[PDB]
């Protein structure tokens, strides 16, 4: 394809992977409200810090795409899971975590195929976070199921602190 | 009303307020994209940081929710306008600042009716920040509509810089 | 009404929060005595802390009527129980903070109808703090409810330091 | 006596000292309120922190109450005086703490008939304080009946801190 | 009513509120004057301590006038009385304070009743403030009430000091 | 003329003075409002700074007339205009100052005259701060006459702070 045809195949995979992180951190969040309520601050805590990872990653996207002169788009993809239990969140985060590097992994040949460097780079740094958060919530799902109660007495309590306040406007 | 009819009352305005929020963050950042593609670094730092401020308020209305027994609507309000022009930029912004704050009003006074003093509480703060975020819209607004592209010089390659990266899980 | 008759009438509602207030600093402490008994250090520190600030609200309550010309009560309202059980513990004070709120937010109707703005804002600020142990009261009895004796085996033998102790005369 | 007969003689007197320290915690700190409305800092100041080693006491007496096997009364021994002038705050409070030493002084005594060195110990260590906020009293109320207004004088207007604000929950 | 309407009416309140602001930092400084030459150094500095949360006052509100569209009254209101004695200057301050106070919260009721949550919030936080003014003045006027010339002789000669001089252009 | 007699023609010109710097407050502060309201910054400050230097006078020239025997005039001399824009701001203010100093100089004679070289010395440190003021007003006013917008764009936007918050009662 020619110049034109390079950058909209790419604006397209990228768009597609920004909407997969504006619907996760709707999701990641919603279930940190839940967390918070039952007063597992640890997790509570962790699931709003890749929560923000997961807005980078919707931000750097974004970035990119208007590089290529594209317009980010707006729309989450897919819905939303509500109420989840604490065994349910860490089981479906996992899946999705998942899917999202298969996804990615995919996006990214069709950056290599258009000849784009640069947003294929974008995709392995991003891929290689996405791996982590895999990694905990594979471990948090597993202590869950092998452990239940006495894990989540530990957690009872504890800080969900993520740091200072969002530097912010006012 | 009773007990359950009151919080559910309240939850529905707070869930609005909190829709209006997640349009504000998707609209914003969308107009930070743009403002950040033209080099105007200060305006597109502000704009972000706004943004920001709207998310502390979703976060805020979403625990206040779940403290109400409520779930936290994950759906923004209206659709997000693309392609804006900086002046419409800011001349749209400042509308719905104001349209926001006559919103938040509205809510405020259904939980005083509904003898909820602490989420009237909340609406009142968040009120109070939108009133900054009216001021500076306004003031930008003017400044392109009396100076032009004086005082657009005057932002290009500026630093875009709103701190410090975000404090995440990786 | 008039002067005389607006204040007469707020000191009443105010008098009325203070005795529970009054209520709730000898409860609240019967209870701390048990926790302490009992080894929860943990639990009997967060307990004797909430005492403290409903101590500080009884006294913002006695210099509200000072300066209303009024007289603060020193009686309680209500009856204080003792021998309660750990559950019966936090499953009553959540019904009482739950109970105060609902009070308080109609003596406020009150302040406001008696052109009392002042006294409005004592009980605002009041009320929030009251939803922050009402907060307190349901997580924990939510932990002992889900996770019973693996939750207290974590509290067993930690400290129950409030820290330094009282600054007094001698 | 036998092991319980003597915890029992001992727990009575206990419970009959603290409802003498919950008399004096509602009556120092009503003419805190009083004393701090007429703008006599100091005298204020120090009523409170008299006030606070009464509280201490009430817990001490407490926790040994509970050590014994015993409930810790919540009710306070005798009616609470209010509105009085200056000079019978501390003619009272003067009365009130002589008259509780000497009360004390017995129960020290079936302590020690009951073979508890412990509790007796306690007496002793508490009656010390008493003896110190008695010479307060008596030192303020001479200075009051003999030289009125002069010293007075000094006394308005000074500060009324207590120090930085009590450790509380929130 | 509309939009024009809720904010020509809060203006309207505003700018009575100002003008009020304005007679007290002329009648205050005014006693000032007087308690400063009668080398009531105390007396003096606090008065115009006040004077000067007086003028924050008059500034506060004209910059809400602004932000509704208004022009920030420069009338005060009342005429300033000069020559009082001291007795009268704290027992006029008195009055004066519970009258702002009577019709700032008369001021309040239009706000909420116009839809204003902000110029509202205004007016709740300064009248928290008149308080503080009206309970120093009540304390003062009682001092000179109960003590008259021994209190004066305490005064006498103290330093009069605000502070470092007023941060100016020059 | 005797004592009496010129300490009182002293005291005519003081308050005429001080008249004129109740204006310039006024209308000083006027226009910072609108400069402020305009997000002219380092302008709105500026003449906010300025505003306070009047105040300085204004209490100097007063204690002056205490010390004469005199009562300092709470009436400002004229009428304050509103609603200026920036151009005339400028010009006005530069008017009012070099009036001012004109005056002024006339009422250093009259001290002169008069024979009272401690009013004299007054007036001589006030007029060269005047001196400074009108320097100041002249080089804006000039900047806006002869540069325009372009000028202005590089005020747009600035900071507004005159400092820390002024040291008041509350
Ligand atoms: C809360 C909350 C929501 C709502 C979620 C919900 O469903 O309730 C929420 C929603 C979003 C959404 C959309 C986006 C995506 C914007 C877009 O691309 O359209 C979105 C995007 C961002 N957020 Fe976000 N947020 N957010 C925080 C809280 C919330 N945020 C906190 C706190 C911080 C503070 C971070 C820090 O200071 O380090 C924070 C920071 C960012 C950054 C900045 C990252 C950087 O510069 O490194 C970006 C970009
Ligand atoms: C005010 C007020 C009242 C109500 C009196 C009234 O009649 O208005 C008031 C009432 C009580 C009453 C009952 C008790 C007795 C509890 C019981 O044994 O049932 C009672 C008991 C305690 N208070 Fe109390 N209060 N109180 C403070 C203010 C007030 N307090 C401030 C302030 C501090 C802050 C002290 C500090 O941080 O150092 C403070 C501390 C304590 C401690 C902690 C002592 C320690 O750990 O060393 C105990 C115990
Ligand atoms: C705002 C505002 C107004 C209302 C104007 C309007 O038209 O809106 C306003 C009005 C007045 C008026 C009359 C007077 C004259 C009093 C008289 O002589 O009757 C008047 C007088 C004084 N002001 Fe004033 N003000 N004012 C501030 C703000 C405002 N002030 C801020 C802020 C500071 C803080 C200064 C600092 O802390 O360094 C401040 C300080 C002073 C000092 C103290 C100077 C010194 O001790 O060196 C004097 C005297
Ligand atoms: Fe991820
Ligand atoms: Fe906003
Ligand atoms: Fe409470
Ligand atoms: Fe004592
Ligand atoms: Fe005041
Ligand atoms: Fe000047």
């Amino acid at each position: 394809g020619n110049r034109e045809d390079r950058k909209a195949k790419v604006i397209e995979v990228l768009n597609k992977a920004r909407a997969m992180e504006l619907h996760a951190i709707h999701q990641y969040m919603n279930q940190h409200y839940s967390l918070d309520d039952m007063d597992y601050g640890e997790l509570a805590a962790n699931m709003k810090l890749i929560a923000i990872d997961e807005m980078r990653h919707a931000e750097n996207f974004a970035e990119r795409i208007k590089e290529l002169g594209g317009e980010p788009t707006t729309q989450k993809e897919g819905k939303v899971v509500t109420g989840q239990a604490v065994p349910v969140i860490y089981e479906s985060d996992a899946d999705q975590e998942d899917a999202t590097i298969e996804a990615y992994s995919q996006f990214l040949k069709v950056c290599k195929e258009q000849g784009d460097i640069v947003t294929a780079r974008l995709f392995e740094r991003i891929i290689e976070e996405e791996q982590a958060h895999l990694t905990y919530y594979e471990n948090i799902g597993s202590h869950i199921k092998n452990l239940g109660d006495t894990y989540l007495a530990k957690i009872a309590g504890t800080p969900s602190s993520t740091g200072t306040a969002s530097k912010g406007f006012v």
